[PDB]
């Protein structure tokens, strides 16, 4: 029966993936997760997923494997009957990608190509790709909508995400039976409201929310603020943050869209309101009850004043809206950090 | 001794590669060719290379293998001592790429990544990449120089070439010991002056020179000309053609540049003069002695009036200039077709 078929979640042990697994379970889907533990903590599940099982009271099927392992992909697609794939597996630290680009291109490009090939072979032509709004590059107008130019980005991670988008678009053009939804978003933050799962400490973080929470808890003295004279409401730079639970629900919405036999579709996910650095400091002070000192330092050459996405098309075509604002992001991040100071 | 080391030529059995192998031999280099016969004719060499050996009186080392075969790349780099790699192996039919994009991305992207990884592992950080001037997309100004924007192209082949350029650029940024020369050019034509090698008949040709020669020899009735009211000297569209022998010598020049420990460098190769469709017809009439009827049909939406490259930087930094003009291109193509009507 179609509703007894499974959803494959690649990279499902990680931050966004584990929250998406929880939302899938809560929504009545049956997830199968694959992950190679490159960036996830190790019972017989990844800890994140062990905790998702406890939070939901429902079972998570899991296989430890690498998307680069063709034989493992073949065994997986023979063992399970997948209705669709939600693809999070990849390398994603922007700063790391500059130092080890070939790893990024190998995992992200070759891994995705191998996934697409096994999906094609097994007739599972239904993909949710977790993309990045960095594909828009520097804003030419704001808010960024799906018509904005893509391909500007100069770091290897962002390029890899753009290249994957293009490969999927070209695949869909060549085979109209494929359905794919590409979800573009900026910085995921927050955590499940239980505080029992969240983002494990990362080696090279992509955004400042972990740093602000670490100043608040006392592990760092102050937040450096790069520039306070931007043409913004408060002079600090404005960036786009989405609560991981809203993000995860957007991935479920994309999964539903595949059933419409939509072909290739592209949607921004976000709240539609950018946040300044000072607004984020102030929100985390309110959530944590602690002073968060900052230090204004010089602008970094190349940083833009403001960057955020227009999520209107997702509301119109996925029925999706973000329900969780900056205060909830801060409150939920703070709870996860307080309950799990070194993560899992 | 350094001059006893070898030059690896991937895809060296094909059209540009075989001519480059001949130029390497004539210049005193020692080539090792790999090719999987995807698009080359099968003695114990590919026929093109069997003929290159006869033309030069010198030996070509050859291994039949696929750049996607990691074990074969490992065996190859252990068996031979390479000073550098000239990389032609890939899929290259623009029209085919629209129909089977995933093959293009797999061979071109994953194959190149695997080549770069084995080169890194074996300390052979010296690459000539045979790129495509289609990376410039539609001209924003003419002639196209290396400062022109790249990334505009909308077909999967052109995208794959741009993505490979970017991966190599990012690799060089991350490891300053790499040297790479990316050579951008448009349409190779002509043949070695012996007429004993040339381009075998292709399934979906990228340019009209084979079609014009086929009208001349009588296998087709007329050349369709898409538009005769462009803002050009004669109203027909202007495009960029380079004689394959000049092109091959440019690849040798790039090989020499690697010895300067140049890092990443990018050069256009071409004559610097675009040719109109009618000029090409008229040149092939003169070379063949035959009437070449044409039929003016409507413009194709999207076709630009004129496209050609500025090869000045290659003259300044490689010492390279094209010596062979349109008449030689036509004469040499015609000789190859007359001596080898169905190719090898
Ligand atoms: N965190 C961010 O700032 C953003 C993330 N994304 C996208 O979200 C996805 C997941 O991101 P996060 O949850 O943030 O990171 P994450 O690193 O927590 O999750 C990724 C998971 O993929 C697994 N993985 C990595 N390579 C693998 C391979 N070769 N085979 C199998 N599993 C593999 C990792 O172990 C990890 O559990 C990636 O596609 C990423 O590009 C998009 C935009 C922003
Ligand atoms: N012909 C054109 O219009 C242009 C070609 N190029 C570039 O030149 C290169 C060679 O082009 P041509 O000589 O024109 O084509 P070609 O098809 O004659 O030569 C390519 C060779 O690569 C071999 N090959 C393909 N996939 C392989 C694999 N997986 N492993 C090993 N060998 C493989 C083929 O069998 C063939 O002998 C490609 O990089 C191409 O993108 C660049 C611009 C224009
Ligand atoms: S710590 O204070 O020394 C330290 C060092 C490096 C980075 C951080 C995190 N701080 C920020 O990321 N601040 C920040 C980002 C921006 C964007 C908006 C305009 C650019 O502005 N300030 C902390
Ligand atoms: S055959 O005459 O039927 C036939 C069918 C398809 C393609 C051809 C080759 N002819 C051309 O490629 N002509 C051509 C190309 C251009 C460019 C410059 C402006 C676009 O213009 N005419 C033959």
């Amino acid at each position: 029966d179609p509703m007894a078929e499974k959803v494959l979640v690649t990279g499902g042990a990680g931050y966004i993936g584990s929250h998406t697994v929880l939302e899938l379970l809560e929504a009545g889907y049956l997830p199968v997760v694959i992950d190679n533990f490159h960036n996830a903590f190790r019972g017989s599940l990844p800890e994140s997923l062990r905790r998702v099982q406890e939070l939901t009271g429902r079972s998570v099927e899991f296989e430890e494997m690498d998307i680069l392992d063709q034989g493992a992909l073949q065994r997986l697609f023979k063992k399970y009957s997948f209705m669709a794939v939600i693809h999070f597996a990849g390398l994603k630290a922007v700063g790391e990608s500059v130092q080890k680009p070939l790893d990024y291109y190998r995992v992200n490009l070759t891994g995705t190509i191998q996934l697409l090939e096994i999906m094609k072979a097994h007739g599972v032509k239904n993909l949710v790709f977790s993309s990045s709004a960095t594909v828009y590059g520097n804003p030419q107008y704001l808010p960024l909508d799906e018509a904005h130019p893509t391909g500007g980005c100069t770091n290897p991670y962002g390029k890899s995400k753009f290249f994957i988008e293009e490969m999927i678009r070209d695949l869909c053009q060549a085979d109209k039976t494929w359905n794919a939804v590409l979800l573009r978003y900026f910085n995921p933050t927050g955590a499940h409201a239980s505080g029992c799962i969240g983002e494990d400490p990362q080696g090279i973080p992509n955004n400042l929310m972990p740093y602000v929470s670490q100043v608040a808890i006392g592990r760092r003295e102050a937040l450096n603020v790069f520039g306070n004279d931007y043409d913004t409401e408060d002079g600090t730079g404005v960036r786009d943050y989405i609560h991981v639970v809203d993000l995860a629900k957007g991935h479920i919405a994309a999964l539903r869209k595949l059933k419409e036999q939509c072909g290739c579709r592209i949607y921004n996910l976000g709240t539609g309101t950018g946040y300044s650095v000072l607004q984020m400091v102030q929100a985390m002070e309110k959530a944590s009850g602690k002073k968060i000192p900052y230090k204004v330092v010089a602008r970094r050459e190349g940083d833009v004043a403001a960057c955020y996405a227009n999520p209107s098309l997702a509301q119109e075509e996925l029925g999706w809206t973000a329900a969780l604002g900056l205060d909830r992001m801060c409150e939920d991040l703070w709870r996860w950090q307080k309950q799990n100071p070194s993560g899992f």
